[PDB]
C-alpha cells in the first residue's frame, strides 16, 4: 500500500534496505512497503513505466536543488503540517533549514549527508615535485600546472555539464559568489564572480583540465582517479573502502585531506532527503514511514554501513562517540577511519551551498553552458558572465514577474 522509490541509489546499499524494511514490515503488517529502486542506468526505463501506469512514489529521496525544482511545479506536499511536534528539533538545525525551499516550505526530510574530502594521489604528488596539497583554491592553478607539465597527468576533475553535479557550481558559492538576490535575480556580475569565471576558463585553456569535463561528468572523476590518472578527488570513505578492494594500491596511496575551501573555510555539504509527493492518499503515513528510515537508530545503521554521516543529533553523536572509540590496526581501516573522522569533524563548519532553492538547479545549466563557451575559446569569461546573467534574469523576469 506505499510505494518506496529509491533513485540512483548503490547497489551496495541494497541489504540495507531488506533491514529495515524489514523492521518496519513486521512494525506495520497492514502498512507494507513496495520498494522500486531504479539506479543509473534503469532511471528512464522505470520512470516512463511509471507514467504509463499513472503510479506514484508516496516516499522518494531528492537533493534539495532538485527537490526545489520538481516543488516549484507543484509536484510535493509541504510537510509542516503534517510532522509530529518535536520532529524538527531531531535534526541539525542547518541541514533540516537546506531541506527548505523559501518558496514551498519543508518539502522534504533529511536523510544523510556527506562532507566529501580531498582524496589525493600521494604518488603523482611527489612525481610533480609537491609535499603538501592545496587546500585553498586560490593554490590550485600552481598545483594544476606542477602536476599536468611535471607529470602528464590532471591534477582535478570538475564537469561543466550543465545537468550533472553542482561541484563547480558550489565552487563559486565558495569564492565569495551569490548566486541569487532577494528577487531571484542575478547576483553573480560582481568581481568575485567574473574572478570564477575566468579562474575555470583559464585552467581549461591553459591544459591544466581533462579535456572531457566539459563532456561528461563526475563519474569520469571517479573512473579516472581509479586508474591513477587523477591526482585529487572530491569524495570520501565510502569511496575509498572500494578502492581498498577494486584498484589497491591507488588506495595504498591515497590520504584523505581536508576539502578545498574557500577563503571563508567553508566546506560544502551535500544532502539526501525524502520528500512526500502532493499526488498521495497516504500522505501522513508517507511522512510516518520517512520519520521511521530518518530516525536515530536507522541513521546510525546506515551511517556506519555506508560511512556516510547522519542527520539526527542523536546519530551523528553516536557514531562520533563510536569514531573516538574507534582504534585500528590495519593501516587501511585507519585510512576509512581517518576520513570519517575528518567528515566528521569537519562537518562543523561546513553548510549546503545549494539548498533547495528554486531555479537554481536551472540556473547551473545556464552558468555551465556559457562557461562551457568560455573555456571552448568561443567567447571570452566576461562574455559568459553577461550572457548568463542577460539569459537568467531573461527567465526570472517570467517565472517571478
Ligand atoms: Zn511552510
Ligand atoms: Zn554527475
Amino acid at each position: 500500500t506505499l510505494q518506496l522509490w529509491t533513485l540512483q541509489l548503490a547497489p551496495k546499499f541494497n541489504p540495507y534496505m531488506d533491514d529495515v524494511l524489514g523492521s518496519w514490515d513486521k512494525l506495520h503488517p497492514e502498512a507494507l512497503v513496495r520498494w522500486t529502486d531504479l539506479p543509473w542506468g534503469s532511471v528512464e526505463r522505470k520512470l516512463l513505466a511509471a507514467v504509463f501506469a499513472r503510479t506514484a512514489p508516496d516516499v522518494v529521496n531528492l537533493n534539495p536543488p532538485f527537490a526545489a525544482n520538481l516543488a516549484s511545479k507543484g509536484g510535493l506536499t509541504d510537510l509542516t503540517a503534517l510532522l509530529p511536534p518535536g520532529a524538527e528539533q531531531n535534526y541539525l538545525p542547518s541541514v533540516w533549514e537546506a531541506a527548505r525551499d523559501p518558496e514551498a516550505g519543508q518539502i522534504a526530510i533529511p536523510w544523510y549527508l556527506t562532507v566529501r574530502l580531498s582524496l589525493v594521489n600521494g604518488d603523482l604528488l611527489r612525481q610533480a615535485g609537491l609535499s603538501r596539497a592545496p587546500r585553498r583554491w586560490d593554490e590550485v592553478p600552481a598545483y594544476a600546472r606542477s602536476i599536468r607539465e611535471r607529470t602528464g597527468r590532471y591534477g582535478l576533475f570538475v564537469t561543466v555539464v550543465p545537468d550533472d553535479s553542482a561541484e563547480l557550481l558550489e565552487s563559486f558559492v565558495q569564492m565569495g559568489v551569490s548566486l541569487l538576490d532577494a528577487r531571484q535575480r542575478a547576483a553573480f556580475n560582481t568581481p568575485a564572480g567574473r574572478k570564477a569565471f575566468a579562474f575555470w576558463t583559464d585552467l581549461y585553456r591553459e591544459g591544466l583540465l581533462p579535456r572531457e569535463v566539459v563532456s561528461q561528468g563526475q563519474r569520469r572523476a571517479i573512473e579516472l582517479y581509479q586508474s591513477g590518472e587523477l591526482a585529487l578527488l572530491a569524495s570520501g570513505a565510502e569511496f575509498l573502502r572500494s578502492i581498498q578492494t577494486n584498484a589497491p594500491g591507488v588506495a595504498a596511496v591515497t590520504t584523505p585531506q581536508p576539502p578545498l575551501t574557500g577563503s571563508d573555510g567553508t566546506a560544502n555539504v551535500a544532502l539526501m532527503t525524502l520528500a512526500v509527493p502532493r499526488q498521495s492518499q497516504q500522505a501522513g503515513e508517507a511522512v510516518e514511514l520517512a520519520l521511521f528510515l530518518t530516525n536515530g537508530t536507522n541513521q546510525a545503521r546506515f551511517a556506519r554501513e555506508a560511512r556516510v554521516l547522519p542527520s539526527s543529533l542523536e546519530a551523528l553523536s553516536a557514531i562520533r562517540a563510536e569514531l573516538e572509540v574507534e582504534q585500528p590496526s590495519n593501516p587501511a581501516e585507519a585510512q576509512i577511519r581517518d576520513a570519517r573522522l575528518l567528515s566528521a569533524e569537519t562537518l562543523n563548519t561546513a553548510r549546503v551551498l545549494v539548498p533547495a532553492t528554486p531555479g537554481v538547479k536551472r540556473l547551473q545549466s545556464i552558468i555551465y553552458t556559457q562557461l562551457q563557451r568560455a573555456m571552448l575559446g568561443q567567447i571570452s569569461s566576461d562574455q559568459a558572465v553577461l550572457e548568463a546573467e542577460q539569459q537568467w534574469n531573461r527567465y526570472a523576469s517570467a517565472r517571478w514577474p
